[PDB]
């Protein structure tokens, strides 16, 4: 499915490519910078993992190296899709919205810091907020 992803705590703010960087911001423009294609798990097909794929540039997924993300090309690894790879749970600050828990760091999530896209342990009430997204498809 193609789909938004809208910040839970900044609505106005969607998760975009940036020149391959990776970010949120409101007033996006192309528009697909901010559309996804929400696909099943590359490093597992059962219910609930997704990867997280760029409407304007196929092949290129949502890739966690180490804290940092970036949108980069699939090279067909295990450890890319492992990187690559989100447990799709009920939002961590809202059950009605939905949070992105790292396959391979359970313990991580992806939030906006700032207007970045890390892959952080979630500890406080605003870490949680970071971490929640509306999936608009």
């Amino acid at each position: 499915a193609i789909a938004k992803l809208q910040s839970y705590n900044y609505s106005h703010m969607y998760i975009r490519n940036a020149n391959f960087d990776v970010r949120i911001d409101d007033n996006v423009t192309p528009e697909t910078d901010a559309q996804w294609v929400l696909v099943p798990g590359l490093a597992n097909s059962g219910e609930g993992y997704v990867s997280i794929q760029s409407v304007d540039h196929l092949g290129y997924y949502l890739r966690h190296w180490n804290y940092d993300f970036r949108l980069e090309k699939n090279d067909g690894t295990r450890i890319f899709a492992e990187d690559a790879t989100f447990k799709m749970v009920p939002g961590l600050a809202d059950p009605s919205y939905t949070s992105f828990q790292s396959y391979n760091y359970p313990t991580r999530y992806i939030r906006h810091y700032n207007y970045l896209l890390r892959l952080d342990e979630i500890v406080t009430a605003l870490d949680r907020e970071d971490a929640t997204f509306r999936v608009i498809d």
